[PDB]
């Protein structure tokens, strides 16, 4: 594990960086799959795992990735982060400067990390007695993120999308 | 498209927050699936994909996202700035702290990213005539995320990694 101070922080700065190409890039793969070239989707989508490598690689020599329990635990923090201090704030803010458009993607945001929080917590209740969850499929609203396990609404709670449109992960 | 700075300067740090939150994820999921937690590992990748829709919507607020001519240029962009001063800046600065495992990283990294430079430059060119790209297929290295395409070397030339462990993208 990395030890030194200036290090550690190129490491985390590096892995925000990688995350953030990855992330790019995964949106990019899917815009150019809609414009008509699907070579190129297939080149952002090879790319964006490749960063995974990258920040992946720099996530160990930093020592934060450990046993499953852990790893939830660490989501717990973060999502509960999110939904009490992180979220609300940009949203306020959002609000109070008038952009409508951030006022959204914050609450879109804002109400999925709650479940997330929840489902987390949940899980690491189970691996930490060495039990896997039981769950069949996860539903994922593609508009604003909502997030519902095993049985999903007929409509999306937060958008109204409709549940036809939820991405399943099974 | 939002202008206010402060709500933009959120924005920006959500959606890091949101790309890195996805990353460990994907993260946490292998780990998961590695333990035996198959199901855990399903809810990770379900919520890193809700994570992916979040920082989706950020960017796109931000009016990020263009056509892809321009999302490659934004691509050649990020992977010169990495290539030519983050990297080798990072891999001299571990090196002189002696962290022997920042310095194996940030030179995995380094390596691929050259690669990436290139085949976006290869691809705008082509993109910009409304021409997809001719690729077949595409290789990355689990290890240190080398990229080639159409064909996988014999042996990763930066980790040494056999032919038998690239991932493929068809
Ligand atoms: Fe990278
Ligand atoms: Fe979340
Ligand atoms: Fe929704
Ligand atoms: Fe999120
Ligand atoms: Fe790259
Ligand atoms: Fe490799
Ligand atoms: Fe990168």
């Amino acid at each position: 594990v990395v030890k030194r101070t200036m290090t550690k922080k190129f490491l985390e700065e590096a892995f925000a960086g990688e995350s953030m190409a990855h992330m790019r890039y995964l949106i990019f793969a899917e815009k150019a799959e809609q414009e008509g070239f699907p070579n190129i989707a297939k080149l952002f989508r090879a790319i964006a795992y490749a960063e995974f490598v990258h920040a992946k690689n720099h996530f160990i020599a930093l020592g934060k990735l450990g046993k499953t329990p852990e790893n939830l635990q660490m989501g717990i923090e973060g999502e509960t982060f999110e939904v009490e201090e992180m979220y609300p704030v940009y949203n306020k803010a959002a609000e109070f400067q008038g952009e409508k458009e951030a006022v959204r993607t914050t609450h879109y945001a804002l109400e999925a990390e709650k479940i997330h929080a929840e489902l987390y917590r949940k899980a690491k209740e189970k691996a930490e007695k060495g039990e896997d969850i039981e769950i069949k499929k996860v539903y994922i609203c593609p508009i604003c993120g909502y997030t519902a396990v095993d049985e999903a609404p007929e409509y999306c709670p937060v958008c109204g999308a409709p549940k036809e449109k939820f991405v399943v992960f099974e």
